[PDB]
């Protein structure tokens, strides 16, 4: 992890930056900030691109399409908490989920976008805005504090809550029991595991296929290989000062580093490069990119 970048928020003594994703690309970072603006950064020079006026209230997640025609993001306070952008020529709101405090597209094909509003998910159409499916189980509800819903690689399955939703069929097929109060987990890139907090389990036997101590209270980043997996545990940043790597087939430890600010977000460019993070020098962020 050698440094290769850094940079504020332009013409803030308070920089404000919250959250980050590479854009389609490579040499332009995407962030969010603590008063609703995204913001297009040259990585390398630290030079502001573009602003645009998202939210009224702090974005908390953003992700931009692989084919760099859409961006969802998700703020705090604002109506609608969570929107599709559609970035092609000019820049507009496409779709709007009006209280979905998070948001994801499908993984096979970004088709879809499923939105997560407290133990319920919902699905929608990109073409069309609609909303496809309303998922929710009231005898199954885990009631993570932190909930949010996801597909599986292929979109056949969700994880909302701690509970495996066959799409298909719209009907839940599994629930995993809660041993965590806030994380309700996500799916292996590898289409084999789901990782739910300090628990990986099977899809295909429910068996306990590991138990990892270290990753209770982490958010899970993997790298665009699915070979690395970055846990940075939860504690105005969501994050302590450190993050861990691990190797993603074993779940072995392959390094602990502090950068001795809080942290507001990590994430990976497609070509797994690099990480960038925002660093709370504190509010007062800062992005560094470093190269793995």
């Amino acid at each position: 992890f050698r440094p290769i970048s850094v940079f504020r928020e332009a013409n803030e003594d308070e920089s404000g930056f919250t959250c980050c994703a590479f854009s389609a690309r490579e040499r332009f970072l995407m962030l969010g900030t603590c008063t609703g603006q995204l913001k297009l950064y040259n990585v390398f020079s630290g030079q502001e691109e573009a602003s645009y006026n998202c939210h009224n209230s702090a974005i908390t997640h953003l992700e931009p399409s692989r084919d760099g025609s859409l961006l969802l993001t998700s703020a705090t306070w604002s109506q609608p908490l969570s929107a599709l952008w559609g970035m092609k020529s000019v820049f507009d709101m496409k779709h709007s989920f009006t209280e979905d405090h998070y948001v994801e597209f499908s993984k096979h094909s970004q088709d879809r976008v499923i939105g997560t509003k407290g133990d319920i998910a919902h699905i929608y159409d990109i073409q069309t805005g609609n909303k496809l499916l309303t998922l929710f189980n009231p005898d199954l509800a885990n009631n993570y504090k932190r909930n949010c819903a996801t597909f599986n690689p292929t979109d056949d399955l969700v994880l909302n809550d701690g509970v495996l939703w066959d799409v298909r069929s719209a009907l839940a097929i599994h629930k995993f029991d809660k041993f965590n109060m806030n994380i309700s987990g996500v799916f292996h890139p590898n289409g084999l595991e789901v990782i739910i907090n300090t628990e990986i389990w099977d899809l295909r036997t429910f068996h306990l296929l590991h138990t990892v101590p270290a990753l209770d209270q982490c958010r899970v980043v993997f790298n665009h290989t699915g070979t690395v997996m970055y846990g940075a545990m939860l504690q105005k940043s969501p994050f302590g000062s450190s993050f861990r790597t691990f190797n993603a087939t074993d779940y072995k430890p392959i390094a602990t580093i502090d950068v001795k600010r809080n942290i507001f977000d990590l994430c990976t460019d497609t070509k797994d490069c690099y990480l960038a993070v925002i660093e709370n020098q504190g509010m007062d962020t800062v992005c560094r990119l470093y190269e793995v």
